[PDB]
């Protein structure tokens, strides 16, 4: 069930428990929201989430309220860890999710493969992961719309936010996020993951 979406409180990034959580703090992107709103928190440890808002900005550019999700896993051989933003809207339409996708050959070594950010019903996808959208290993991600909101990669310095990832969370919330109808919008690392996953996958 909703609750205001200004007063979803912000989950602290806890210390990574293991090498999933780890890898998933080490290789946390960047974002430059261009237009629109900022990243919200959208689900609390209890399982209540964003009521979002009726569709400028003045109400969703709060940067305290600021949260990153995360995900990981595998396919085709990759190591995926997928980065997912939320914002109470998108005359567009109440809420908003997004995905990066960052690929590594594998776990051990670690290597940036390729990128993919969702856009619209697809994703785009840079492989090799072009250098001049990371800043090290720092993805470097656009939120803007020019057509509804989309991501892409940017040259452009971007903010990071707390992480919060899908292995970290009540079941409580993962239940929630899992069986939340968002509208317009779809939670793209519940049980769609590995769908998600295929569609991003960049060969
Ligand atoms: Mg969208
Ligand atoms: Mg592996």
């Amino acid at each position: 069930a909703v609750i205001n979406h200004d007063a979803v409180p912000v989950w602290p990034q806890p210390e990574p428990a293991d090498a999933t959580q780890a890898l998933a703090v080490r290789f946390k992107p960047q974002l430059d929201v261009v237009n629109g709103c900022q990243p919200y928190a959208a689900v609390n440890p209890q399982g209540e989430t964003s009521g979002g808002l009726k569709p400028q900005a003045a109400a969703c550019r709060d940067m305290s309220k600021a949260q990153v999700y995360s995900r990981s896993g595998t396919y085709n051989g990759y190591y995926a860890i997928m980065y997912s933003w939320y914002m109470p809207k998108d005359i567009g339409h109440r809420h908003d999710w997004e995905n990066v996708v960052v690929w590594l050959d594998n776990a051990a070594s670690a290597n940036i493969v390729a990128l993919s950010a969702s856009a619209h019903s697809g994703y785009k996808k840079s492989f090799p992961a072009d250098k001049s959208y990371l800043d090290g290993i720092t993805a470097k991600i656009s939120y803007k719309s020019t057509l509804d909101h989309e991501l892409g990669f940017t040259t452009s310095a971007g903010k990071q936010q707390p992480l919060i990832q899908w292995e970290q969370m009540t079941q409580a919330a993962r239940d929630a996020l899992e069986s939340t109808d968002f509208g317009n919008a779809n939670v793209p690392f519940k049980s769609n993951f590995q769908d998600k996953l295929v569609k991003a996958f960049f060969q």
